[PDB]
């Protein structure tokens, strides 16, 4: 099958309309450039803002909010009929760090007096509720989706110990859920987004986490799935077994963040894309067939799938592409062997089915089949 121009190739939404959205991850610059622009109109109908629409993006600072590059996005889905996800209201990840300091400027997690303690709470959960009241009240009729937290569950199945969770315990996801309906009415869908759902013991704790809070009627419409893959890592198996429990708990599953990486973890990357060998696109495309075989199988619990991304050229995946060299200065990709130095974030992964070029690759024949 030739490595022809995506911008010839069949349409990847339309391959999957019956089934659910395909969805990229964009940066307002993107939306300048002809060839990603071009790409968007053909093969996408869903989209979400890799970063402008982060809380560190929105509310740097108390009180201001930076809505430009966030409208860039939402005007360029509505003028191409596009879903929009917005991805996230809530996120332990760069949170603007006024957030979390009390009304003395110090930071709330070392308060010790009870009563302070308590105080602190109840002012971030006001802030909290702002936050998320200006962003609804503005985009409630042209977002459907909402990433409304982001990784709140830890990797050793505990809740994460956040400064969210530090200062105010569970209840700020109670409140970040009930704001978000509130303002945005029964219309939007609200997630619970995640990476590693499938992996234990995270996987029950999400579980057991939002059956309690729909249990106490907390709004609560679906799981996000990030999908930041491996080739090998997780099985299908697991996938199916992940997205069949949440959807028996009535829940909507999206794959919100989908990449499958060439490498293991920790990665040892190769340093450009010229330096990946053939095979590994081979095998990545037989991951990708087994994995929409089994999107279209659970297609009643899926809504959506979106890509991290649109082409090779730009993945986030690139900042943990760390290529290690022996002592004489030759790559080292295999996990076991000898190295002396690593350069960490300097080489080049390749996770999408569209090439560096536009041109398609392996994995898209894969998934625009019916085999
Ligand atoms: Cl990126
Ligand atoms: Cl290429
Ligand atoms: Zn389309
Ligand atoms: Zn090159
Ligand atoms: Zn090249
Ligand atoms: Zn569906
Ligand atoms: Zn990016
Ligand atoms: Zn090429
Ligand atoms: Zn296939």
């Amino acid at each position: 099958k030739p490595h022809i121009s995506a911008l010839n190739a069949p349409q990847l939404d339309q391959r999957y309309k019956n089934e659910f959205t395909i969805g990229a991850a964009v940066e307002p610059y993107q939306l300048q450039n002809e060839k990603d622009v071009q790409m968007l109109k053909r093969h996408f109908n869903s989209i979400v803002a890799e970063n402008v629409m982060k809380p560190i993006s929105i509310q740097p600072e108390e009180g201001k909010f930076n809505f430009e590059q966030a409208d860039r996005i939402v005007k360029f889905a509505k003028a191409n009929g596009m879903d929009i996800r917005f991805h996230t209201l809530v996120w332990h990840s760069q949170v603007p760090q006024w957030f979390f300091l009390d009304k003395e400027g110090k930071p709330m997690v070392n308060e010790t007096d009870p009563v302070k303690r308590e105080q602190n709470k109840q002012l971030l959960l006001k802030r909290l509720e702002t936050h998320i009241k200006t962003i609804v009240e503005r985009y409630k009729d042209d977002i459907k989706y909402w990433d409304v937290v982001n990784e709140v569950v830890g990797d050793d199945g505990k809740l994460r110990n956040s400064p969210w969770y530090q200062i105010a315990g569970i209840d700020y996801i109670k409140v970040a859920f009930q704001a978000a309906r509130k303002y945005g009415g029964d219309n939007i869908k609200l997630y619970m987004n995640d990476y590693n759902t499938e992996v234990e013991p995270k996987r029950t704790a999400l579980y057991n986490l939002v059956k309690q809070l729909k249990e106490e009627g907390v709004p609560i419409d679906g799981i996000g799935h990030q999908s930041h893959i491996q080739i090998g890592w997780p099985s299908e198996a697991e996938i199916e077994k992940t997205i069949n429990m949440f959807a028996a708990l009535g829940l909507d599953n999206q794959i919100t963040e989908l990449d499958v990486s060439m490498y293991g973890w920790p990665p040892r990357a190769y340093p450009t894309y010229d330096a990946i060998p053939k095979q590994k696109f081979l095998d990545q495309a037989a991951r990708y067939d087994r994995l929409f075989k089994l999107y279209e199988k659970l297609s009643d619990k899926i809504s959506n799938v979106t890509f991290w991304g649109i082409a090779d050229n730009h993945t986030w995946l690139d900042s943990r592409a760390d290529v290690y060299y022996d002592a004489n200065g030759n790559v080292v990709v295999d996990p076991n062997a000898p190295y002396a130095k690593v350069e960490k974030g300097k080489g080049k992964d390749a996770p999408f089915v569209f090439g560096p070029d536009y041109k398609v690759k392996p994995a898209y024949w894969a998934i625009i089949d019916h085999k």
